[PDB]
This record gives structure tokens, C-alpha cells and sequence, in this order.
């Protein structure tokens, strides 16, 4: 049993994609303590049109005002299953909706959505079967555990200036000023959680969401949230199309799963400042590429996604959240699957499992 991943196998019509309903939110505070509720929203706050251009020096703080997530703590889905015990009974879409969904994180599907295009990085996803809820995992691979532990000082800063940027585009309240002189405190997250339908999949996923634009014209989430990155200055048309066809990929990927309608990028110079900053609409991303011989196509992308949902789904029969199918994908080949009991894969926490039992 395995899933082939070549894009022409995918080319066909765009698929059923339900406009995502956001069920809720979460955050997590400076110790990475859960609560639920928005308290680390943050609201977009871009400089003054009538003002000098941007300036912001990404480098700033790092690396002592830098405050960095502990990546050896495995969190898998723990957080995403807490909002759901504590909304359970509260759920949309009527009586065993979530019998019939698929929950995971919205990265996890962002990683499904690039597969048919993706070159270097594979993946592997864990799957766990719960009262009819097939739920996804992932699962860190062994070559991207050595990157991880062996990340350059480049990556590492690189990263800080992501967050860095957030800080200079972002107030604390809506219309606030942003406060560049803090601390970078990736512990912090805003998280919304999102209905959505894939073919005949629903879902129910989470992902971070970097703010809330209190000047978008459509106050309802998600519609009101905005997307922040950077990325390198480009000169050449070359330069340009090469991002369209790599970078916008991912981009478009993340924020089109949740309904996020704009990525605003900021495009940093080789010294480390953002000095000019561009919007990308969502849903004219793929404009870029259309007509492009070695462009990616959101059919594509949403086929893909589509097919390993409907192979996972007839693959992962035993309900029981001790057993996991595990899902494995090098660029190349098709996706494979393993299964196994218990440690070290299994990840559904028994405070999660008994709740639901009783
Ligand atoms: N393989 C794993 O263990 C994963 C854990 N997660 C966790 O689950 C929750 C949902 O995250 P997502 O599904 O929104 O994740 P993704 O879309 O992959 O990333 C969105 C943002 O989440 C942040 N983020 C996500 N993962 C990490 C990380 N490992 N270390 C530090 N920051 C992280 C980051 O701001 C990133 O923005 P950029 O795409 O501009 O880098 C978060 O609390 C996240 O920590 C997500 C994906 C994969
Ligand atoms: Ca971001």
C-alpha cells in the first residue's frame, strides 16, 4: 500500500474546499502555558504612510533580547487537543461531527499540500484513529533532527528576524503603538482553530496566526487576520521568479488552508534591514504562476492533499489511540506506511483519551 506524489497525477480540477469557519482560539503565554482565550493576539500596525520608508533593523536584540521555544519538548498535538476536550460537547456541524473529521495542525497540511513539488525536505506523519476522529501527527524525521541540533548561526538568526519583524509591524492593542525595545519571546502564540471540508474530509485544524488588522474592511475571522514574512531583496526578474515559483508556494499553501486573505512581506537587505514592504493577496498568488512551464498549480496541491486523506482514511480502519499508522515521504518516492503500538509513537495522552471515554 503506498501513495504516489508526481504532480501530473493531481493536474485535474480544483477540488471541494469548504471556506474555513473559525471555531475558536487559544494561546500560549511567555512560559508556554496554555490558556484559551486570544490574550496573545496581536493587531497589525504598519508604519505611517505619511512617514519614511521602512528601516527595521531585523538584527536588533538578537541575541540577547531573544527568548527561544525549547525545541526538545515534543508538544504533537497536545495543545490542539486541549481546546477540543474543552469544546466538545459545544462543537459545530451537529451530532458526531467530529466522528467524521480529521484533526491535526495546519502546518502538518501545509507539509501535504507542497509534497508534489517538494525537492529536499521529506516528512512523516503519524495517524491515530479515536472514536471514528482520524487524527495526524508528525513525527520528526532522523535527517531533520541532525539539521536541527546542527542549525547553523545563520538559520538561527534568520528566524529571530522572522519574529523580529512581527514586533515592528505589531501593537499589543488595536490602532497601539509596536514596541520594538521588548523581548523576542517565541513561546508566545496566537492560535486559531478552523472548520473546514476537503472533498468529502472535514477538518478541524489549528494553526499561529501573527495578528489581527483592525483596519481590514471584514472584521470576522479569519478574514481580519494578516500573514507577516521576510524575505531576502530581490533584483533580477530571475530573482523574482524564483521566489513565485519556490517561496509563494509555501506561502500561499499556509495562509490559503485557514482562509488568511494577505501575506505582508517584508524584504530585507543583506545587512539585515527591512527596507521596503509588499503585500501578496492569498487568492492571487497563483496569478504569479499560471502560465508559468515550472510554476506550481493549487489543484495540484489540493488534489494531493485530498488523495492522502481519502489513503490515510482507508488505511487507519482499527480505531484505538494506542496504535499508530505512520506515514513516510522522501522527495521521489511515494508516501509509505508503517504501523506500530505504543512508545515511542503513540501520541495520544491518556488525559486526552479517558476524558473522551467517559
Ligand atoms: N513537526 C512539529 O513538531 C510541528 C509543530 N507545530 C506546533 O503546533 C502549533 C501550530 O502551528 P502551525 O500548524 O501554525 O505551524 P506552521 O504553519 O508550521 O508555522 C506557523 C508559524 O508558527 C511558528 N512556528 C512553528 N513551528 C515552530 C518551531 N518549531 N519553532 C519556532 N517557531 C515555530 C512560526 O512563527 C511560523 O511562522 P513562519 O511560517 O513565518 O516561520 C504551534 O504551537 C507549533 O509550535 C506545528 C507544525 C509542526
Ligand atoms: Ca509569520
Amino acid at each position: 500500500p503506498s501513495l504516489r506524489t508526481q504532480p501530473s497525477l493531481y493536474s485535474g480540477p480544483f477540488p471541494f474546499y469548504r471556506r474555513p469557519s473559525e471555531l475558536g482560539c487559544f494561546s500560549l503565554d511567555a512560559q508556554r502555558q496554555y490558556h484559551g482565550d486570544a490574550r496573545a493576539l496581536r493587531y497589525y500596525s504598519p508604519p505611517p504612510i505619511n512617514g519614511p520608508g521602512p528601516d527595521f533593523d531585523l538584527r536588533d536584540g538578537y541575541p540577547d533580547r531573544y527568548q527561544p521555544r525549547d525545541e526538545e519538548v515534543q508538544e504533537r498535538l497536545d495543545h490542539l487537543l486541549r481546546w477540543v476536550l474543552e469544546h466538545r460537547n459545544q462543537l459545530e456541524g451537529g451530532p458526531g461531527w467530529l466522528a467524521g473529521a480529521t484533526v491535526t495542525w495546519r502546518g502538518h497540511l501545509t507539509k501535504l499540500l507542497t509534497t508534489p513539488y517538494e525537492r529536499q525536505e521529506g516528512w512523516q506523519l503519524a495517524a491515530s484513529r479515536f472514536q471514528g476522529t482520524l487524527y495526524l501527527s508528525e513525527v520528526e524525521t532522523p535527517a531533520a533532527r541532525a539539521q536541527r541540533l546542527a542549525r547553523p548561526p545563520l538559520l538561527r538568526e534568520l528566524m529571530y528576524m522572522g519574529y523580529k519583524f512581527e514586533q515592528y509591524m505589531c501593537a499589543d492593542k488595536p490602532g497601539g503603538s509596536p514596541d520594538p525595545s521588548g523581548e523576542v519571546n517565541t513561546n508566545v502564540a496566537y492560535c486559531s482553530v478552523l472548520r473546514s471540508r476537503l472533498g468529502n474530509h472535514p477538518l478541524l485544524f489549528s494553526g499561529e496566526v501573527d495578528c489581527l488588522n483592525p483596519q481590514a474592511p471584514c472584521t470576522q475571522p479569519p478574514s481580519c487576520y494578516v500573514e507577516l514574512k521576510t524575505s531576502k531583496e530581490m533584483h533580477s526578474p530571475g530573482q523574482w521568479r524564483s521566489f513565485y515559483r519556490h517561496k509563494l508556494l509555501k506561502w500561499w499553501a499556509q495562509s490559503f488552508l485557514p482562509g488568511v486573505p494577505h501575506v505582508v512581506a517584508g524584504f530585507r537587505n543583506p545587512e539585515g534591514f527591512v527596507c521596503s514592504l509588499k503585500t501578496f493577496p492569498t487568492m492571487e498568488m497563483f496569478e504569479n504562476v499560471r502560465n508559468d512551464r515550472e510554476g506550481w498549480n493549487p489543484s495540484v496541491c489540493m488534489n494531493f492533499c485530498a488523495a492522502f486523506l481519502s489513503f490515510a482514511q482507508s488505511t487507519v480502519v482499527q480505531d484505538d489511540p494506542r496504535l499508530v499508522h505512520l506515514f513516510s515521504w522522501e522527495p521521489g518516492g511515494p508516501v509509505t506506511v508503517s504501523v506500530h503500538r505504543d512508545a515511542p509513537y503513540a501520541f495520544l495522552p491518556s488525559w486526552y483519551v479517558e476524558t473522551m471515554t467517559q
